[PDB]
């Protein structure tokens, strides 16, 4: 399969921006914002409760292992269909999202409305989202909406985030974060 | 209703940032995004489309009447409650929204989870999201969920924008669109 020339080279992209603005966000806070959206935290509760209470899937990349732009006329409403692979840090494989975009938006910012569906050995998730692409090159992270669908995730909802991870890899790595309760 | 100081010089604080990065959605683009999060709309479709599909509150102004901070030791698990005021473009009262707020990460971004409620003339939503301060403070616009409660918003869902729009205010004013479907 085929891999645009934008996101293979996206990482580079990313090396050539002036505003190199990096803003993680760690499971252990991603964790009390699920919990908190999903109506069982207090903000009188400790972190380490909020990320007792949830499903972490965290120190994972992701790449794309397919990726097809269809190009609209000014680039509104050009639309992608992407493969991802998940890997853990030892680079073993542990499944696959499968997706698609819509970019809403071009300038000054690129915005592209994002919805896939995330398969792993003990369950799958859908992932919605409204992110600045822009804002990520700048090395920024954005967050998902995250709802379990089957399996172990079944019934159970929270967020990810997304940021480039590794920018001199072609196609670049992302760092991605998920946490459901 | 007091407001704490952070809250009243936080366009002062803005206007000290040397990176000065705006990136805003039209309505437009946030209509495609809320059609098509809600299975209302086909990419393949023309975006007007999709805007005559929504409920559209676009060029609002919002800032705080009262805010109160509850400081946690290192910043993290801080809370904030807030009530603010909606004005269209002209200045006319269009409601108000009661909301609430936990630091989840102060550096190097600061992230807050929000919720909030909207109280407007034809009706209540809530809005829920995970954003990131920093990118707020340096011009960038924040998307949060939006769930329709009541009235005409009732069964809709959607999204929110939220940047800053004049920082020369004390408080400062924020820039908001909904659109939900
Ligand atoms: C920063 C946001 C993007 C990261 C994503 C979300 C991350 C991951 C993990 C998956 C694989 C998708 C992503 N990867 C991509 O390469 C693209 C993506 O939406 C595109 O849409 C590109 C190929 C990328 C760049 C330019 C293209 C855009 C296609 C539409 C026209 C643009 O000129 C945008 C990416 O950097
Ligand atoms: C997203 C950026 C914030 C804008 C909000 C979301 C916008 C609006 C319209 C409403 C009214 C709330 C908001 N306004 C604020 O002043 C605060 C808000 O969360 C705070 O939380 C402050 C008072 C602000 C600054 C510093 C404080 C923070 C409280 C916690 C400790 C921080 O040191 C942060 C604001 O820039």
């Amino acid at each position: 399969p085929q891999i645009d020339e934008r996101a293979m080279e996206a990482g580079a992209a990313a090396l050539q921006e002036t505003i190199v603005d990096p803003g993680p966000l760690d499971v252990t806070a991603l964790a009390v914002a699920a919990a908190l959206a999903a109506g069982l935290h207090s903000a009188a509760d400790d972190p380490a409760a909020a990320l007792d209470k949830c499903i972490v899937l965290d120190e994972l990349t992701e790449f794309a292992e397919k990726l097809v732009v269809h190009d609209r006329p000014g680039g509104i409403g050009t639309t992608v269909e992407y493969v991802e692979v998940y890997e853990d840090a030892s680079g073993v494989r542990l499944g696959t999202a499968t997706g698609n975009a819509v970019v809403l938006k071009m300038e000054p910012h690129m915005w592209q409305f994002h919805q896939s569906v995330s398969e792993l050995a003990d369950g799958s998730f859908e992932a919605v989202g409204v992110i600045d692409c822009t804002a990520m090159l700048r090395r920024m992270t954005q967050v998902l909406r995250v709802t379990g669908r089957s399996g172990r995730y079944a019934g159970k909802s929270g967020f990810m985030t997304l940021a480039i991870s590794d920018p001199n890899q072609r196609p670049p790595h992302y760092s991605v974060q998920v946490v459901l309760c």
